């Protein structure tokens, strides 16, 4: 057997379709089981319309072996493009087991797996082309975002998409996301994620109340400070160029919202801009996105 053929094989039985259809719509996508109860991990995007108007649409789950059982949303992150799906009494899962995405290197082998049994599903091969890659993503009516990616040259379409990235073990390093080269949602924010989302049905993600544009200092460029927000009561200005994010430096608008989500809730943290022609250190406490259910 081929050196791909033999880990698509095996990682196989892990990857499903998933389903929704409504009286007049149709949307297909991949998942992975990632828990022998019945939950699966798939992209927020390819679930979007059906949590939008559940009343509406049915959500299904086909296994490799052609078994066809309803599932129900867990719950689901517009802001990493990640939902989780849960299939009741099933027995016999073949569940992925999951990799340490800090551990993937650029140049690594990757395959791209799709459902094997969907429609236009696909598997695609490449390597690892870059780490921490933002990369932004805009089919409903959620909030455009923005993802520390993994890249990689292996395709992602349609046929893939919400299906895993996986590694030369047959492991999940990944979770592809089509929402020429492709993008992964790595699997040590998925796990986190995919983590609270089981249990609280929701996460939560700290917020500034800060849009920007990217800048010739540069940088993101604040476009809009909301009124009461920590930007708001830190010191922000509009016009500022954010250089600094805490400890991760701030390329471009991009990076800004990936680099906020890494700051702890309701701790000081340091921003740290180009106030005309000067700079200046401002600090920042983070609220968080979801108040209730922080």
């Amino acid at each position: 057997a081929g050196r791909f053929t033999k880990v698509a094989a095996a990682v196989a039985d892990s990857v499903v379709t998933i389903e929704s259809v409504s009286d007049q719509e149709g949307m297909q996508g991949s998942g992975v089981i990632v828990d022998g109860r019945g939950y699966i991990v798939t992209n927020n995007h390819v679930i979007s319309e059906a949590a939008n108007n559940p009343s509406q649409f049915k959500t299904t789950v086909v296994f490799n072996d052609g078994k066809e059982v309803p599932a129900n949303l867990v719950g689901r992150d517009p802001k990493t493009d990640l939902a989780v799906l849960k299939v009741d009494n099933v027995d016999n899962l073949t569940v992925a087991r999951l990799g340490d995405s800090s551990k993937v290197r650029v140049g690594d082998e990757v395959l791209a797996v799709g459902a094997p049994l969907g429609l236009r599903s696909t598997v695609t091969q490449g390597i690892v082309s870059a780490l921490h890659r933002p990369v932004p993503l805009s089919e409903g009516a959620d909030t455009d975002t923005v993802i520390d990616a993994i890249q990689t040259d292996a395709s992602i379409n349609h046929g893939n998409s919400g299906g895993p990235l996986i590694d030369m073990d047959a492991q999940v390093i990944g979770i592809n996301t089509a929402g020429g080269l492709g993008f992964a949602i790595p699997v040590n924010e998925m796990k986190l994620v995919a983590n609270s989302l089981i249990k609280d049905g929701k996460i939560v993600h700290p917020t500034l109340g800060i849009s920007t544009r990217s800048v010739n200092a540069s940088g993101a460029q604040v476009a809009n400070v909301k009124a009461g927000s920590p930007a708001q009561k830190g010191g922000i200005l509009e016009n500022d160029v954010i250089v600094k994010v805490g400890n991760r430096a701030v390329a471009d608008s991009d990076e800004f919202v990936v680099a906020v989500r890494q700051l702890a809730i309701g701790q000081d943290a340091p921003i740290e801009v180009v106030r005309e022609g000067r700079h200046v250190t401002l600090t920042v406490k983070p609220d968080p996105d979801s108040t209730l259910e922080h």
